[PDB]
C-alpha cells in the first residue's frame, strides 16, 4: 500500500480561457475541480479550483509510463507495487481577465506552475501574456509549460507553434523551460507530463520553525441537512500554510479578523479559536505543513466562516506578533504594457489620490494612494491588511478600460 500523507507541494495551472486548464487537471487527477453553480452553468473556473494525487513510479518499467498516480505497475506491465514518491496538489486558475485577481491570489500559493497553452488558438493569447507575466513577477520561476490540444492540430502546425513557444520565452527568466505536448481531452503523454512535474517542480526546502502562518483562500459551513441535532461543527477555514506548522488542540487567531463596531469606528478585531480538526481532501491529520491546500476546523459559529467570508485573512498562532495595517508604504516598480489587453498599452506612472488594487498574499484589497515618489508609494487601505514578513510580495493594479489591470508590483516596507 501507499501512505496516507498531506499533499508536499501547490502546483498552478495557469493560461488563458478555455485552453485546458481545468481538464487537464482532471487528466492528472481524476477530479474536475469547478464545484459552484455558476462554474457548471458557464463551463468556467471563476473561484480557485482544487485537487490531490499520489505520485509513484514503476521500477521495473520504462519511463515516461512508469509514472503512475495510483498504486498499480499493470500499464506498463509489472505485478509489482509502483515506489511511492510523493503526494502533490493543484491549483487551477481561472484565466478569464476579469477574473486575474483571482488568479494573483491563486499564485501566492503556488510552488511551481504548469502553463497551458491551447495548440489550436493563435499564439500568445492575452492571459497567456498576463499570467507569464504574473508568475515571473511573483517568482513562481519553477514552471513547465504544457502545449495542450495537440489531438487536433498537425504535427507541422504542433512543431510551428513550439518553435514559437520557445521564440517567446527566449532571453526571459523562463528560456530553458520544458515545453511538453498533451492532449487532456483524451489522456495522451500525460505520463511524460507527471515525469516533468518529477523533476522540474520539485518538492522546495520548508521552514517548520518559523512561527505558523496559513493564507486563507476559503471558509465555510460544513454543516449539512439530515444530520443528528449533535454532530454539527464549528467553521472551517481552507488555506495554504506558507511557513511552520499547525496542531491540532492549538490557540489560534484569523487576522485581521471580523469588521466591527469600536468606538464610533469601523474596527477589526482578531478571531481567536483553537483547532478542532486538520483535514487534507478526505483524510484526517494531526498536524499540517507546507504544502496542500488544509482544512482547518475551529470551534467558530459557522456564520462566521460561511461563503468564504475570511478569504484573504491570515492564520497564526493566538500569541504571533503580525502587523495588521490599514497603511502600507510599497517599494515599487512599474510594468512597461498593459499586457492583459488585446492591445498593449504603455503604463502611465502612478499618481496621489489614484485608487488602486492591492493584491497581498491571498489578500485583494482597493486603497488611495496618499503619497508618491521615486521608488515609494503609500496607500490608505478600504480595509487593512496582515502582513506577516518583512519584505512581503504585492501586485499593483489600475482600472484601465473598465477592467482591473496589473501594472507593477512591489514590496510591502514594514
Ligand atoms: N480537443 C481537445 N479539447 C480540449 C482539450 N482539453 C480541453 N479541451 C476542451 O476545451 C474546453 C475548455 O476546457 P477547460 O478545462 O474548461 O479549459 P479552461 O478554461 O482553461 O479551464 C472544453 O470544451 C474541453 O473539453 C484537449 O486536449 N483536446
Ligand atoms: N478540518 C475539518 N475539515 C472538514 C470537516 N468536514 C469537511 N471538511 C473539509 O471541508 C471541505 C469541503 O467540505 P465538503 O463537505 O466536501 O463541501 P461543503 O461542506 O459543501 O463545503 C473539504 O475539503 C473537507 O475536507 C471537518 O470536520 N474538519
Ligand atoms: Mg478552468
Amino acid at each position: 500500500a501507499w501512505p496516507k500523507v498531506q499533499p508536499e507541494v501547490n502546483i498552478g495551472v495557469v493560461g488563458h480561457v478555455d485552453h485546458g486548464k481545468t481538464t487537464l487537471v482532471q487528466a492528472i487527477t481524476g477530479i474536475w475541480t469547478s464545484k459552484h453553480s455558476e462554474e457548471l452553468k458557464r463551463g468556467m473556473t471563476i473561484k480557485l479550483g482544487y485537487a490531490e494525487t499520489n505520485i509513484g513510479v514503476c521500477e521495473s518499467c520504462k519511463k515516461p509510463e512508469a509514472y503512475v498516480t495510483e498504486p498499480s505497475c499493470k500499464s506498463c506491465g509489472s505485478d509489482d507495487e509502483p515506489k511511492f514518491l510523493r503526494r502533490i496538489s493543484f491549483i487551477d486558475a481561472p484565466g478569464a481577465e476579469v477574473l486575474m485577481a483571482t488568479m494573483l491570489s491563486g499564485a501566492a500559493l503556488m510552488d511551481g506552475a504548469i502553463l497551458v497553452v491551447a495548440a489550436n488558438e493563435p499564439f500568445p493569447q492575452p492571459q497567456t501574456r498576463e499570467h507569464f507575466v504574473a508568475l515571473g513577477i511573483i517568482g513562481v520561476k519553477n514552471l513547465i509549460i504544457v502545449q495542450n490540444k495537440v489531438d487536433v492540430v498537425s504535427k507541422e502546425e504542433a512543431l510551428s507553434q513550439y518553435r514559437q513557444i520557445k521564440q517567446f520565452t527566449k532571453g526571459t527568466w523562463a528560456e530553458n523551460v520544458p515545453i511538453i505536448p498533451v492532449s487532456a481531452l483524451h489522456k495522451i503523454n500525460i505520463d511524460s507530463l507527471i515525469e516533468g512535474i518529477e523533476e522540474y517542480i520539485k518538492t522546495p526546502y520548508r521552514d517548520l520553525s518559523q512561527k505558523p502562518v496559513m493564507l486563507v483562500i476559503r471558509s465555510f459551513d460544513v454543516n449539512k441537512p439530515g444530520t443528528q441535532f449533535n454532530e454539527l461543527k464549528g467553521g472551517v477555514i481552507g488555506g495554504s500554510i506558507i511557513q511552520g506548522l499547525f496542531k491540532v488542540d492549538q490557540e489560534i487567531k484569523v487576522l485581521p479578523g471580523l469588521r466591527v463596531e469600536k468606538q464610533g469606528k469601523v474596527s477589526y478585531e482578531p478571531i481567536f479559536t483553537k483547532i478542532s480538526s486538520i483535514r487534507f481532501g478526505d483524510e484526517e491529520f494531526k498536524e499540517a505543513k507546507p504544502g496542500g491546500l488544509v482544512a482547518i476546523g475551529t470551534y467558530l459559529d459557522p456564520s462566521l466562516t460561511k461563503a468564504d467570508n475570511l478569504l484573504g485573512s491570515i492564520i497564526t498562532l493566538a500569541d504571533a506578533e503580525v502587523p495588521v495595517l490599514w497603511n502600507i508604504r510599497i517599494k515599487y516598480n512599474l510594468l512597461e504594457r498593459v499586457v492583459g489587453a488585446k492591445e498593449m498599452l504603455k503604463v502611465d506612472p502612478i499618481r496621489a489620490k489614484e485608487t488602486l488594487m492591492l493584491s497581498v498574499g491571498s489578500s485583494t484589497t482597493l486603497g488611495i494612494v496618499t503619497s508618491v515618489k521615486k521608488d515609494e508609494i503609500e496607500v490608505e487601505l478600504r480595509r487593512p491588511v496582515a502582513v506577516w514578513s518583512n519584505n512581503i510580495r504585492t501586485v499593483i493594479s489600475r482600472q484601465i478600460a473598465g477592467r482591473w489591470r496589473m501594472i507593477g508590483w512591489g514590496l510591502v516596507e514594514i
